[PDB]
Parts: C-alpha cells; sequence; structure tokens
C-alpha cells in the first residue's frame, strides 16, 4: 500500500542566473514570512492549497480538451535526517516567466516563515515544456536554472531552520495535515500514505448530496452519535462568496470556518448570532483572510442570521408539528436572541420564530405572531396575550372571559419566560403587545 512519487530525478547541467526581487516583492517576503501569519504550521496548509489548485487547473483543462487524465495527487515527504519536508504535487507546473515574475497566492513565500532556504523544481504541463529549478534564502536573491528530470507539475523542497525541524518529523507534519487539509480535493500522501479521505460535501450541488453524507459530515463537525433535525445548505455569491451547511442535532441541548476547503478556524464562534449557536456544521468563503475575526464578518453574520431565520419560518410552514417540537427545545435561544438584540427591526425577525397557543385555535396547536395578526380586523395597534398557568385557567380567566364575545383573539402563554420576552419586544409589526391583566 506504500505509494510514493518523491525522488532526486532532477539535475542542472548549466549554471544559475541570479535574481533581486524589487521593492515590493521585498517587503511582499518579509511581511509574509514573519508578519502575516501568527501560526507557523500554516505553510503546510498554504502549500497544500496550491498544489490542490494547479492539480484542479490541469484536470480542468485537460476535461476541456478532452484529453486523458494523468496521476492526480499530492506528496509530501519529510526527512528529518535532512532536516527537510517536501510538498510535491502532479498539477499545472509553472513557466520560466512564472518562476521570475510571479494569483495563485502569496501562500507559496510562506514558506519562509520556517525555512532558512527553499529550493523549487516545476515543468509546465504543456507539451514540449522545459523544467526549472528556483533557489532562494529568501534574502531577496534568486537564482533559476533549467534543470532535467524535473517531472510536470512542481515540487518544493523546504530547508528547515534550526528551530523549526519539528516539520521534518511525521508525527507533528500528520496533525499539521489532518487539522487543516483534511477535506483536501485530491489524494493527498504523507510518506506514501494516504492521508485525506474526507469530502467536502458543502461544495457540492445541495441537490446532489444525500441523506447519509450529510449525517457522516454532521457527525464529524459536530462531533456527534445522533442525527440531525434539520439540514440547510446555503450557496450564495451575491451577498458574499458562501459554502456551507448547518445543522440542528436530533438531541436537546460550534461551526467551523474554512475557505476553497481549507480549515481556518475550527471555532467560528463570530460567525453566527450568539443565539444562532446551537447550529452545528461549515461555512467556506473566498472572503477571509486569530482572537479577532471580526471585521466583515459581520456582514457574513447577519447574512447568515437572516438566511437561518427563514429557513426555519419556511420549515414552520411545511411542518408545524416537527418545528412545534424545535420551537420547545430551542426556544429558549429565540428568547434570548429576541432579549439581548439591539435594533428593534432584529428582535421582530427572530420573534417571527416564537409560537404560542391562540384561543382562536384547539388547545396545543400553535401561531405565530404574524399568522395570529393576518386574521385580525377592524384592529389597531394591539396584539393581546394572557399568560396563565395552563390552557385551563386561561380559558376561565375572567379577563380572557371578556375577550370571550367581544372583539379580539388572545395568545396564550403558560412560562414566565415567555411574557418576559413580549413585554420586551413590545410592538410586533403594526402592533402593540399588550396584556389582557393589564
Ligand atoms: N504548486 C504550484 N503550482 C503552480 Cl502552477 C503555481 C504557480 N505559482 N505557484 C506558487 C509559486 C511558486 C514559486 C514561486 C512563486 C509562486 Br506565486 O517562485 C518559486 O516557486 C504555484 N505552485
Amino acid at each position: 500500500p506504500l505509494h510514493s512519487i518523491i525522488s532526486s530525478t532532477e539535475s542542472v547541467q548549466g549554471s544559475t542566473s541570479k535574481h533581486e526581487f524589487q521593492a515590493e516583492t521585498k517587503k511582499l517576503l518579509d511581511i509574509v514570512a514573519r508578519s502575516l501569519y501568527s501560526e507557523k504550521e500554516v505553510f503546510i496548509r498554504e502549500l497544500i492549497s496550491n498544489a490542490s489548485d494547479a492539480l484542479e487547473k490541469l484536470r480542468h483543462k485537460l476535461v476541456s480538451d478532452g484529453q486523458a487524465l494523468p496521476e492526480m495527487e499530492i506528496h509530501l515527504q519529510t526527512n528529518a535526517e535532512k532536516g527537510t519536508i517536501t510538498i510535491q504535487d502532479t498539477g499545472i507546473g509553472m513557466t520560466q516567466e512564472e518562476l521570475v515574475s510571479n494569483q495563485f497566492g502569496v501562500g507559496f513565500y510562506s514558506a519562509f516563515m520556517v525555512a532558512d532556504r527553499v529550493e523549487v523544481y516545476s515543468r509546465s504541463a504543456a507539451p514540449g515544456s522545459l523544467g526549472y529549478q528556483w533557489l532562494s534564502d529568501g534574502s531577496g536573491v534568486f537564482e533559476i536554472a533549467e534543470a532535467s528530470g524535473v517531472r510536470t507539475g512542481t515540487k518544493i523542497i523546504i530547508h528547515l531552520k534550526s528551530d523549526c525541524k519539528e516539520f521534518s518529523s511525521e508525527a507533528r507534519v500528520r496533525d499539521v495535515v489532518t487539522k487543516y487539509s483534511n477535506f483536501v480535493s485530491f489524494p493527498l500522501y504523507l510518506n506514501g500514505r494516504r492521508m485525506n479521505t474526507l469530502q467536502a460535501i458543502w461544495m457540492m450541488d445541495p441537490k446532489d448530496v444525500r441523506e447519509w453524507q450529510h449525517e457522516e459530515f454532521y457527525r464529524y463537525v459536530a462531533q456527534a452519535h445522533d442525527k440531525p433535525r434539520y439540514t440547510l445548505h446555503y450557496k450564495t455569491d451575491a451577498p458574499l462568496n458562501i459554502r456551507s451547511i448547518f445543522y440542528v442535532p436530533d438531541m436537546k441541548p460550534s461551526v467551523a470556518l474554512y475557505s476553497r476547503k481549507v480549515l481556518i478556524q475550527t471555532k467560528a464562534t463570530d460567525i453566527l448570532p450568539k443565539w444562532l449557536r446551537f447550529i452545528r456544521g461549515v461555512v467556506d468563503s473566498e472572503d477571509i483572510p486569530l482572537l479577532q475575526e471580526s471585521a466583515l464578518i459581520r456582514k457574513l453574520r447577519d447574512v447568515l442570521q437572516q438566511r437561518l431565520i427563514k429557513f426555519f419560518i419556511d420549515q414552520s410552514k411545511k411542518d408545524a408539528e416537527k418545528y412545534a417540537k424545535f420551537f420547545e427545545d430551542y426556544g429558549l435561544f429565540m428568547r434570548e436572541g429576541i432579549v439581548t438584540a439591539t435594533e428593534q427591526e432584529v428582535k421582530e425577525d427572530i420573534a417571527k420564530l416564537l409560537r404560542y397557543e391562540s384561543s382562536a385555535l384547539p388547545s396545543g396547536q400553535l401561531t405565530s405572531l404574524s399568522e395570529y395578526a393576518s386574521r385580525m380586523r377592524a384592529g389597531t395597534r394591539n396584539i393581546y396575550y394572557l399568560c396563565a398557568p395552563n390552557r385551563h385557567l386561561a380559558e376561565h380567566s375572567p379577563y380572557y372571559e371578556a375577550m370571550k364575545k367581544k372583539d379580539t383573539e388572545v395568545l396564550f402563554c403558560f412560562e414566565q419566560f415567555d411574557e418576559l420576552t413580549l413585554l420586551h419586544l413590545r410592538e410586533f409589526d403594526k402592533k402593540k403587545l399588550i396584556s389582557v391583566e393589564t
């Protein structure tokens, strides 16, 4: 089962031509190498991500041209003996000009975060392409030379710093891979061992994913053994770029942040409003660059809050008995969110999820503030509710019994935390929330 492709096949016949980065390239290299990423280990993530993109570009090209498909793989090799770590892909490679002038991303230069020297071999996939070697110690000077024995694609050999030797031990590198790159779109091997088995199902067409995949992934992200009660597969480009799946556990009572199938933060606590912290799943967006995550993250937070509210509302429409169970189990969060919200309009959005018993309905079945209001006739600026220990006492309440042959229907709350929520909300839509007993 041991499968490796990394070996010394490369040789350079002539001497190298020395180049020197410009004022820009000098700033870039310095900032990315020590000022940009907080943890140094993410260089593995960036290079893996680069290798994936190059693999994709070649595959799309061959498939577009109708050509057959070669081995499309990503390989990592650690050498603690030589203090090196190497990553090779068999993707679309690089031309001489690209090796010289170079938006695949900076991500490649993140290597100088842990290396005092980087040695590169690349060969373009286009027929008759030549291979080239690229050398650099990161001092703004790099060398270029035509190389033979270069396989199509790109091979990066990192000569690790004295105190970065940890990334030459397989055990350390394996952990880094499984942490950040477990959903990589192409086969990934480490010292010949296959490492990635999980599929990024959030990138799929939602109507192609089936139940068992959503169950598997839910159990992964939520580290859970039950099943998702609710599943929302949300994809969008207009507001921002968004690839995401949200789950509500079957069980009674966080979301991962990804970008292009690579992990940014396992606990994206700021991605959703605090009251939606019961939601499990993943958010993938190309729009994200630590303790301070908030920036335009908020814009995404607001997008997701609105999409989730509409989701649960739509759920209410199609299924009321299931949603009534959901409201029973998770109402707490909605109430917390309503009392927490600063803007009134946000309060009323979340409040659209609340369900209460009504006087004009059989005891047991619930209604929403909107549903109550629609039937309201010749009624201005009022929503009437009564809080009692139970439906029995609510109906037999003289306060309500007054509304018996009178104008309006009356909502029934049986818990004090529901009444306080209405009091706090004050007005909803065109109407003010008012207690029968004053
Ligand atoms: N794996 C892979 N495949 C391809 Cl097609 C490309 C294209 N750019 N890069 C990153 C990169 C690598 C370099 C470099 C500048 C950059 Br930007 O100078 C030395 O090597 C790639 N990496």
